[PDB]
């Protein structure tokens, strides 16, 4: 399956189409947005996202505490889309 995923950065807001066995932001750069990330491997907050609707499935993320995945902070690195999705990127200082 394909999902569609808003984005919400700090310039405006975008959409675009990411398959459930692609990472959000490898979906993101290939439609050339430039998110931010160090890693790619889901040990850090560089590429901190928030999710407001939809899912994702994050099994490899490693960063992110239960309190703060409560509150919707997703590792957009290692985050597969699981339903259509809405994220604010650049979560990064909210950490
Ligand atoms: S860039 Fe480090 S967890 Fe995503």
């Amino acid at each position: 399956a394909s999902y569609t995923v808003k984005l919400i950065t700090p310039d405006g807001e975008s959409s675009i189409e990411c398959s459930d066995d692609t990472y959000i932001l490898d979906a993101a750069e290939e439609a050339g947005l430039d998110l931010p990330y160090s890693c790619r491997a889901g040990a850090c907050s560089t590429c901190a996202g928030k999710i407001t609707a939809g899912s994702v499935d994050q099994s490899d993320q490693s960063f992110l505490d239960d309190d703060q995945i409560e509150a919707g902070y997703v590792l957009t690195c290692v985050a597969y889309p699981t339903s259509d999705c809405t994220i604010e990127t650049h979560k990064e200082e909210d950490l």
